[PDB]
């Protein structure tokens, strides 16, 4: 079958461990119980630990993809009186711009050419301009650009700006310390470094984030983060959540702990990325990112159409790489370093590239 | 473990087949592919078939619980110029009232005492009053009351009212023919009669529903049903969907087809319900619903606290029944007839009730 026997180098869904997969074959339990509440409180504790959240932080688990949590955060944390600086180097930064437009949050987009780093000098062009908040996608996954959260956090603190981090691809792949960088909100998704099935997302709120949400007057039921917080006090959710995925997440969080915690997973993924990048030195590929992220590498093929390479690997080599869209469809593809991959998997992929070269495709 | 070895008589999550469960242990595939598109187009075709949707209908698959699809429908189908009649006999009808309030849709709540049927004479009290739409939960799951969709549909047609049906617990449990009753929208959820894990919901739109959505000007990203429709044209979704659950749904839809289609599953659940109801005749239980639904039976214990019975069965008999909340917590519990249950499972439950009676708990 099409979903059997494939090597997955995308950035979501990704390959899962045998233990997480095994949980996926269990009957899904009824969940309005003290037993499931315990699982949910444990999930929250692990998320706060791995995020290095400050004392007094809270997490909520949302039954929707990461985009839904991005929207919830925008709706619950900002109003028409805010002025938000949005880092826009690609698709996900642009998605935050689109959310500000939809929800009538005044904003300024700080555009970066695809692949370009954010320098301190560039950010400080926006110093002392009455901004009240900042939205960033810590790994801009579309271009595999990593932003410096300590640098951005310092800027936000100087300017008293509410600091929102989408760490959907950065969390557990790149170093991130919520307490140290002063992030007020962190968002992540189940299908990225957590390597569970898609359908859950997580919002972590620092005490300032909790306070901000508590003061919101949002017109929404499903994305009402006050309701989400109130229910999570007893390890519950307002509506039926993706119970099965939340049990898989619990297992995964314990697996992370067993293998050395958040720092150990960051280190493993850093090594996975370095291994791939070392192995493609003699192929007609240029690295696009000026600020590499551990979770993913963006590649420009200098001899071939990037989407063509995606299709050939998928249909003839048993491999999914991550294609791009829009203006990047023909010129960029990405190779993920997350989920249950090994250095030998990188060798398999590079061997497939070498075979495409022999065929004269690249 | 707490989620192992339990008999599940709730109305979601419920017990799944071994084949659906097996799919849950597979690696989740990358999904921006012609292969996954094919699965999604097939899922839509089966949903339209089982809903008996009119020619030209469309379905979309939403990565959120059913409540999220209820909200999406309200947001995308009604405006401040509408006047909506909401059938409110319990929790889910009330949830539609709450959505009308949040989204500033003018409405009138048609209250029914818990457990009471909706008569034709009652509904026609609202005839010729300039209503433009109607919201109903075809099985009001909180009270296990079934509403007559042919009767309501005739009323809506007479009054030119846009007819929205939440069939989250009714779809595949009770007869429902979208074409015949004139429903413009049907909503359902993955974890109910479909008996898959929670995290997907489905919106089926008749041609009038499609037209209504196409004319909407909603301020939302995640719940933008125009975007959902446009993407489903090629078997895709705007964001990452719950891919694993959608593959399980595909298997389940094929399993339904193998066993005789929608009518055969309705008949099986009708028999499951009848079997349970026959077996409790000598116990201190009163049936609450004046209009029984196949999917679930609501029970009033005349000698005991309903929530106490829930807790004892859960902790001492390996059984989940469905508790109630609010004003119904002490007085009503429910027994589901959906998912992978047998008549012998009903015997196991009744034996547990009989043992509680021997202990003098009831």
């Amino acid at each position: 079958l099409y979903f059997q026997g494939m090597l997955n180098f995308t950035v979501g869904p990704v390959m899962s461990s045998e233990e997480v997969r095994a949980i996926g074959a269990e009957q899904v339990p009824y969940f309005r119980t003290t037993e499931f509440s315990s699982t949910m409180l444990e999930n929250e504790k692990f998320m706060l630990e791995y995020a290095k959240a400050p004392e007094g932080s809270k997490a909520v688990f949302m039954t929707c993809s990461s985009t839904g949590s991005m929207e919830a955060v925008v709706m619950n944390c900002f109003t028409k009186k805010d002025k938000v600086l949005v880092i826009d180097g690609g698709s996900f930064g642009h998605r935050f711009v689109q959310l500000c437009e939809i929800h009538e949050i005044p904003y300024v987009a700080l555009k970066l050419e695809h692949g370009k780093k954010l320098t301190k000098e560039k950010l400080y062009e926006y110093d002392n301009q009455n901004f009240t908040g900042l939205l960033v996608n810590v790994d801009e996954t579309s271009t595999a650009v990593l932003y410096d959260t300590m640098m951005i956090g310092e800027f936000c603190k100087k300017n008293n700006m509410f600091f929102v981090c989408d760490c959907v691809s950065a969390f557990l792949a790149d170093p991130f310390n919520m307490n140290e960088c002063g992030a007020d909100v962190m968002i992540t998704g189940s299908q990225k470094v957590l390597a569970c099935p898609p359908g859950i997302s997580v919002i972590v709120l620092a005490p300032r984030g909790v306070e901000r949400v508590e003061k919101s007057k949002v017109r929404t039921m499903y994305f009402d983060l006050k309701d989400a917080l109130k229910n999570q006090e007893r390890g519950q959710t307002p509506f039926t959540p993706a119970v099965g995925i939340l049990l898989q997440i619990n297992e995964r969080l314990k697996e992370i702990k067993k293998h050395g915690g958040a720092d150990a997973e960051v280190a493993r993924i850093a090594s996975q990325a370095a291994d791939f990048r070392a192995k493609i030195k003699d192929l007609p590929f240029e690295l696009v990112s000026e600020s590499p992220a551990n979770g993913v590498t963006s590649v420009h093929p200098t001899t071939a159409n990037a989407y063509d390479i995606f299709l050939k690997l998928k249909d003839e080599y048993g491999i999914w790489i991550c294609p791009n869209g829009g203006e990047m469809k023909d010129t960029i593809f990405r190779v993920g370093h997350i989920g249950a991959l090994t250095h030998e998997d990188n060798t398999t992929l590079v061997n497939a590239f070498k075979d495409l070269q022999k065929r004269n495709l690249l």
